[PDB]
């Protein structure tokens, strides 16, 4: 997250750091007991042997791993969106099944899905999180990172980035000026937005024209396009 700051302990209890090879690479978002919803990128050529991977929930800083409020879980399945795209970065969403369920606290809570057309307006700032570089090129977070981005139309989202296939199931967020924003490592992660003091799992952390650049916007798959697909699993 370039331009962030250090989120407070149970501030984002949803956020979970995934690790392979001991080795935290993307985040991803708490919606059941047993199931988690990151990015397709991050799992795929991984998802194979699943065990590779352990999902730590209750996660605050990663030099504090062995602390009470923490949950290690192994994952035992992974199913990567059936219309993911590698090359046009398209359904960039996959699910992850947690090998035990967990049980909730204050630091361990499952997001909301949003409703199957719910409208998350541009202009509107909703908020992102995770461990990823702090500036693009740069060294990982220690302390988890957080930050507000506004929304964008799909539209300005796609006159912005040209070289890309800005689709329906993208939403995008970001400064004009740039600064504030996603980059490597915190992809798979939450942009969560809050309505009717709830807050909903609007994208997953999937893409950008390297991070925190003036009108390069984050790309995040847009939830609401697989509410349908995720809640099959639940
Ligand atoms: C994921 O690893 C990821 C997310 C977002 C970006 N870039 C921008 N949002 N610009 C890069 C990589």
């Amino acid at each position: 997250i370039v331009g962030g700051s250090d989120a407070k302990e149970g501030a984002w209890p949803w956020v979970v750091g995934l690790y392979y090879d001991d080795r935290l690479l993307c985040g991803a978002s708490l919606v059941s007991s047993d199931w988690l919803v990151s990015a397709a990128h991050c799992v795929y050529g991984r998802n194979l042997e699943p065990s590779k991977w352990t999902a730590i929930l209750g996660l605050h800083m990663k030099s504090n791993l062995t602390s009470p409020q923490t949950v290690p879980r192994l994952i035992d399945e992974i199913v990567i969106n059936p219309h993911y795209n590698r090359r046009r970065k398209d359904n960039d969403i996959a699910m992850m099944h947690l090998e035990f369920k967990v049980n909730y606290t204050d630091y361990i809570q499952p997001i909301s899905l949003p409703e199957e057309n719910q409208v998350f307006p541009p202009g509107r700032n909703c908020s992102i999180a995770g461990w990823g570089t702090v500036v693009y090129q740069g060294t990982t977070a220690d302390i988890l990172q957080e930050a507000d981005v506004p929304l964008l139309s799909n539209e300005r989202c796609q006159q912005q980035m040209p070289e890309y296939n800005i689709t329906e199931n993208m939403i995008c967020a970001g400064y004009e000026e740039g600064g504030i924003d996603s980059c490597q490592g915190d992809s798979g992660g939450p942009l969560m937005c809050q309505e009717n003091n709830r807050w909903f799992l609007a994208g997953v952390t999937s893409f950008g024209y390297e991070c925190a650049l003036p009108n390069r916007p984050g790309v995040y798959a847009r939830v609401s396009r697989f509410t349908e697909w995720i809640q099959s699993f639940l």
